[PDB]
């Protein structure tokens, strides 16, 4: 899947669009959906995967809490896209051996499980208030056929070999289960720009 | 609208049916986009919208935090149903005049925004932690055009004017702003024994 980029949608739209900008150079492959897309990336017929994740206004994108992991895959990059309704996109390959080399201007993406009690997670999030570290998204799943956890999502700021975050996510893992590496990549200057 | 039951895809789709479940002998009204759903209501077409919000394993639902209160609606009940997967979905209705008489087996939606500041959020959750108040569902959403702050949906169990949430809600007003009840409607039996 060498320089191919898998996207859902038809040439032309918008997620076509995003890819060109994304992964300048890159040939991009339309997908009727979302499963059709991580598939292209697990079975090789792509590279990456163009994967919508948010909207500041309105839109319907794929919950990929289980099926990225189950599929082996890995987010290095985003991308912002105001068209205003801003949608925002994860950029998956195959899960690489290493992290990319620590140094400034990182985001993660994580998953981690707490138990269904009062103040579960406000005592995971405690050591990255402490070690002032910022959060830019966190979302909640339930469990098939179980009430007695909840699964999160979190992307924050950093990377998780190097400080501040490092010591910030061992105080999370004290207080949380199942903690996975969904992706370490650099943060957009979209964020930042005036 | 009364006893009509609006919904967001084709007849037979798994939302029809959850509305067959869930209000037994209404009349169900297919609605091609999630606008249109909510209009419906907000128009008085239809009393309720049934309208998918989480999956246990995988799904696109629609993006409430913005359209939902535009749309005057509040959310009057939850539903579950089972697919391998579980879909979880609001009952929403024109916003009522007054909120359910506060009463055993409650639950409550909120929205309320913290400033893109590490800690923010975990001040936030303190009160509830402190309270023993225990929350059920918390997601993150952009707002558009800017990342000085961030959106936040809530779901906790209580009702907001009973202990232990009332001064909960209370002390939670100075530390987020923009702080609005989107519903207060009874915990399912799904999260029990059904
Ligand atoms: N950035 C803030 C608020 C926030 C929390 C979590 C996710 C998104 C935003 C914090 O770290 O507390
Ligand atoms: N119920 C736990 C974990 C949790 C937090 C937020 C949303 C969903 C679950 C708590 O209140 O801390």
């Amino acid at each position: 899947g060498e320089r191919i980029i898998a996207f859902q949608g038809r040439p032309g739209a918008y997620s076509d669009l995003a890819c060109r900008q994304a992964r300048p150079g890159w040939t991009t492959l339309p997908c009727q959906t979302f499963a059709q897309t991580i598939a292209a990336v697990h079975d090789g017929r792509a590279e990456l995967a163009m994967l919508a994740c948010e909207n500041s206004l309105a839109g319907r994108v794929p919950d990929i809490h289980a099926l990225l992991p189950e599929a082996g895959l890995f987010i290095v990059g985003e991308h912002f896209q105001r068209v205003h309704n801003t949608t925002r996109f994860y950029i998956a390959s195959r899960r690489p051996a290493t992290l990319p080399p620590p140094g400034p201007g990182f985001m993660t993406t994580l998953l981690f499980r707490v138990n269904n009690q009062p103040g579960a997670l406000y005592k995971a999030l405690g050591g990255l208030a402490t070690a002032g570290v910022n959060m830019t998204r966190l979302e909640s799943y339930m469990l098939e056929g179980s009430f007695s956890a909840t699964q999160f999502l979190m992307d924050v700021e950093g990377h998780p070999e190097a400080p501040p975050l490092a010591r910030a996510l061992d105080e999370l893992s004290f207080f949380s289960e199942q903690q996975e590496i969904l992706g370490v990549y650099p943060a957009s200057p979209f964020r930042r720009k005036p």
